[PDB]
Order: structure tokens, then C-alpha cells, then sequence
């Protein structure tokens, strides 16, 4: 809490000068030509591989299409399959990331029957491993390719940079990372390559301090309006989380086009931190059930004249925001969206009621039961209609409806989240670990691994929702909610990178 208010108002990076943004596009086009020249497929892999570690994907979208979909037209050629495991690897993971159909069954060639997999190749291994994350429900190769990887990996830890690739891979797999995430720590990695391109190492280390600059501005605005609302003056549990809730915003949503989305999601975040604090805290459960009506009514007059004083302005600064939200929207395309996001916070509200009345209760549920109430009480259903109505123009009314027909990918990537938030909890109202236990008889350590499995599995369901081109929910929207997820990975593990990834620029 040391970047307050005074700190973000006081930076001035120079990346937001002119001189950086025209050596950008020096540099994105002398980068566009080189592309050109990369006519090995394996090479083209390797060169998508390094584009989207490097952050800079979104800047080569039709370059990388034109790749991805030239090798989509060959691989089903005869000579085109041949017995490498690491070149095997990256097409699968590269072509399942994009929505291309990939068969399990190109890696049947290093499979016996009887023992399993054949590999000592490190390379191939650590490919394969990341290959496994992108499996589908019922795909038993793509499932013993992730038992003997993961297996061989942890073994890795019984020349230096080996075994860190093998720790990274084994904490976050890059399925599970959001893009910006892995930028700072993969440019390195790329700068002491023999082999590296040093106009697409200069552009990457270009467009992340540009990035950086963007956030930063974008964050005096933000902590203006959190100081103007002084929910930290009058709640003294309201801490300043902007800088925190930011992050989160940023990696659901980091192109420079989605300011709006961000600052959206960091004021709901930051509101919703408050909130949370309310009802499994402060609050009283009389207090929760007139908060929740005065949220159901939506009405103003009535939430002043019933709510305690010190959730006159908790709502208020929430009644404002959504408004000035559903205002934005209707000035900027003439939608009218206050029902449906008037909707998702009632949601979440409500799931917050039923979690206060089990803690007053001493109930605990069976962990489908809690994860059933506990997928919204994570925010996941409101994030994501957030950062559609904010992120999207324009709004198409039939994938609004979609979301709000409480759809599949919505369920599973929130049941994720909820899982992921509560491996978060330490040793010392219960969550997913304890009514696990209480429902097993396994101990902490046990529950915590078949909780961290859990979330493996529902991957695979969200990689069948994620690869269905008939739902009215488009590629980009897919992104953010999975971005959500992804970041409750990247938090986990970071529980100050924060501070590494916003205010400390890469030096040119
Ligand atoms: C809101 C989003 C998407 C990101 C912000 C970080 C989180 C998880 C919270 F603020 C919720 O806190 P908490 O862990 O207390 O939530 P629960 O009380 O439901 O466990
Ligand atoms: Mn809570
Ligand atoms: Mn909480
Ligand atoms: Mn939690």
C-alpha cells in the first residue's frame, strides 16, 4: 500500500513521448519484413513462439493468421509428420491456442502401449508439457502426456536454466499466463539468444515501456476518482487497493484500445473489495439483508432512508458508478445496458448473502454446493459483464443474453476461479479446502493437490467452449474471461512483481 495517491500523480515516464511511438512503427515494419523471410514451418512456429512471449502478438495478428493457416493447409501432407517431439509439440499447443482442430493422435508415435512415453529430451518434454494444458475432455494421450511430463519435471529437482524452465513450467504453464504477464521475464530470455532478432528484441523491449507509460496515466486518473469518492476516509478497513485492483484489469484486458474496459474493472474491483470486506466482516447479517435489498431496488431514496450510515456511501459510490457506467454506454453507442449490469452486481450480492448466512449458520456445505454459490460470489459472472459492455462496441444484444443465460464457459471458468482464490487460503467460513476435507477425511496437503487437479480438469472443459465457433460469444470476448482466470493463477503465485510490471521500465 505504498503507491498511494501522491506516487502515481508524481510519475513521468518519458516512453509517452513522439520520438518512441514513430521508432515503433521504424521498427514494426522492418520487423513485418523480416517475417517474410521465415519460410521453414518450424521456424515460423518458433518465430509465433517468440512474437507472443514477447508481448507483442496483438501488433502481427494477420501475419500470424497467414502462418498458422498456411500450416494448417499442409500438415495433413504425407512427409509433413515427422518424429520430433518438440516440433510436434509447439504446432499442436500454436494451432489449439488459435482454434485450429489438432488430433491427440500426432503424438501416438511416441506412445507405446505397454510403457508409455519414449523421451529423455528435455526440450521435447518441456514442449509437451505445455501441449497438455491445451487438452480436451476424454483425450486419455493428451492426459498420460501430462502425468509423464509432470512426473519428469518434478524430477528435474531431485544446466542452470534448465531446471528454472522446469520450475516455471511446473508453477504456471504458458496456457494458464496472461500475455503482458511473462513479457519482462521472457525478454531477457530472448536477449541472450545466439539466435535472436535484435530489431524484434529492441521492439519488444519498446512497446512494454510504452504499455507502462499508458497504465501509468491511465492510473492518476483512476486514483483521482477513488480520492474524490473517500471511501478510505470514512471506512477505515477500506485500504487502498487501486494499484492491486489495476493489475488485475490490466492483465484481463491490456491493449492500450481497452482504457475504458480497465478503468471500469479497477473501480468495480476496488468496489467489490469493499463490499467483500462488508459482508464477511463488518457487516451485521440484519445489516447484509437490507444492503442486498436496497442493491435488488436499485433505488436510491429508499437505500438512504434504510441502510446504516456507514453503507450510505459504500452504495452510493456504487449506485453512482454503475449509472455513469450505463450513462457512458448509452452517449458512446446508444445502448441501454443498466438492467443487465444492475443485474450481474445483484447477483453477486446475493451470493455474498448466502455465503454470510452459512458462516451464521455453522453450516458447512458439501464442496459442489459451495462451488455452486461460490462461482458467482468470485465475481466471475459480473467480470465478465463488465468488461464486455465496457470493452465491446458495439454491444450485439444476442451475446449479451448469452452471458446472461448463465452459459458454460462462465460456469467452469468461474468454478476455477473460486478454486484458485481459495488455494490462497493459509494453513492456519469455510472454503473449497476445508468442506473438501470435511467430505474426504484428506488431510490439508491431499485436499490442496485434488483442489489443484480440479482446476486441470475444468481446463479441459473450457478448452471445448473455448474451441466452439457456434457460441454467440466471439474469440475476443472468450479472452477476457479467460484472462480472469488466468490472472487468479498469476496471483496465486504472487501473494513485488506488481510493482515490477507497471512502474519499473525495461532499460533500452
Ligand atoms: C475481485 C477480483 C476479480 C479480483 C480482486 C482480488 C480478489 C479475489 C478479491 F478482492 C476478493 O477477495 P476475497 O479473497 O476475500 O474473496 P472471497 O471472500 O469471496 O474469498
Ligand atoms: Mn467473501
Ligand atoms: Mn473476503
Ligand atoms: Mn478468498
Amino acid at each position: 500500500s505504498i503507491w498511494d495517491h501522491d506516487f502515481l500523480q508524481s510519475l513521468n515516464s518519458n516512453y509517452t513521448d513522439e520520438t518512441y511511438k514513430r521508432r515503433a512503427e521504424e521498427l514494426k515494419g522492418k520487423v513485418k519484413t523480416a517475417i517474410k523471410d521465415v519460410t521453414e514451418p518450424l521456424d515460423q512456429l518458433e518465430l509465433i513462439d517468440n512474437l507472443q512471449r514477447l508481448g507483442l502478438a496483438y501488433h502481427f495478428e494477420p501475419e500470424i493468421r497467414n502462418i498458422l493457416r498456411n500450416i494448417h493447409n499442409h500438415n495433413k501432407d504425407y512427409n509433413w509428420r515427422k518424429e520430433n517431439l518438440y516440433a510436434t509439440s509447439l504446432e499442436f499447443r500454436l494451432l489449439r491456442q488459435h482454434g485450429y482442430p489438432v488430433s491427440q493422435e500426432v503424438f501416438s508415435g511416441f506412445k507405446d502401449d505397454k510403457v508409455g512415453f519414449i523421451c529423455d529430451d528435455f526440450k521435447g518434454i518441456l514442449s509437451l508439457h505445455e501441449a497438455s494444458y491445451y487438452s480436451l475432455e476424454g483425450e486419455s494421450i493428451m492426459e498420460e502426456a501430462w502425468q509423464f511430463t509432470s512426473k519428469h519435471l518434478k524430477e528435474m529437482m531431485i544446466d542452470v536454466f534448465v531446471a528454472e524452465q522446469a520450475k516455471r513450467a511446473l508453477e504456471l504453464p504458458l496456457h494458464w499466463k496472461a500475455p503482458m504477464l511473462e513479457a519482462r521475464w521472457f525478454i531477457h530470455v530472448y536477449e541472450k539468444r545466439e539466435d535472436k532478432n535484435h530489431l524484434l528484441l529492441e521492439l519488444a523491449k519498446l512497446e512494454f515501456n510504452t504499455l507502462q507509460a499508458i497504465y501509468q496515466e491511465e492510473l492518476k486518473d483512476i486514483s483521482g476518482w477513488w480520492k474524490d469518492t473517500g471511501l478510505g476516509e470514512k471506512l477505515s478497513f477500506a485500504r487502498n487497493r487501486l494499484v492491486a485492483s489495476f493489475l488485475w484489469s490490466m492483465g484481463i484486458a491490456f491493449e492500450p484500445q481497452f482504457a475504458y474496459c480497465r478503468r471500469v474493472l479497477t473501480i468495480s474491483i476496488a468496489l467489490i473489495t469493499v463490499i467483500d470486506d462488508i459482508y464477511d466482516v463488518y457487516g451485521t447479517l440484519d445489516e447484509l439483508e437490507i444492503f442486498t435489498d436496497a442493491v435488488a431496488r436499485w433505488d436510491i431514496n429508499y437505500a438512504l432512508k434504510h441502510l446504516p450510515g456507514y453503507m450510505k456511501m459504500c452504495f452510493l459510490a456504487l449506485y453512482n458508478f454503475v449509472n455513469e457506467f450505463a450513462y457512458y454506454v448509452l452517449k458512446q453507442q446508444d445502448f441501454d445496458m443498466l438492467l443487465s449490469i444492475k443485474h450481474a452486481w445483484l447477483g453477486l450480492i446475493q451470493a455474498y448473502l448466502v455465503e454470510a448466512k452459512w458462516y451464521h449458520s455453522k453450516y458447512t456445505p458439501k464442496l459442489e454446493e459451495y462451488l455452486e454459490n461460490g462461482l458467482v460470489s468470485i465475481t466471475g459472472p459480473l467480470i465478465i459483464t463488465i468488461s464486455y459492455l465496457s470493452g465491446t462496441n458495439p454491444i450485439i444484444k444476442k451475446e449479451l443474453e448469452f452471458l446472461e443465460s448463465n452459459p458454460d464457459i462462465v460456469h467452469w471458468s468461474s468454478k476455477i476461479f473460486r478454486l484458485q482464490d481459495d488455494l490462497g487460503t493459509s494453513s492456519d467460513v469455510p472454503k473449497s479446502i476445508q468442506c473438501y476435507m470435511h467430505e474426504t477425511g484428506a488431510s490439508e496437503e491431499v485436499a490442496r493437490e485434488h483442489i489443484k487437479d480440479m482446476m486441470r480438469q475444468m481446463w479441459k472443459k473450457v478448452n471445448a467452449y473455448t474451441a466452439d465457433k457456434d457460441s454467440p460469444l466471439t474469440r475476443t470476448t472468450a479472452e477476457f474471461l479467460l484472462n480472469l482466470v488466468r490472472m487468479s493463477h498469476f496471483m496465486y503465485l504472487h501473494g513485488d512483481v506488481g510493482f515490477t510490471l507497471l512502474f519499473q521500465p525495461i532499460p533500452l
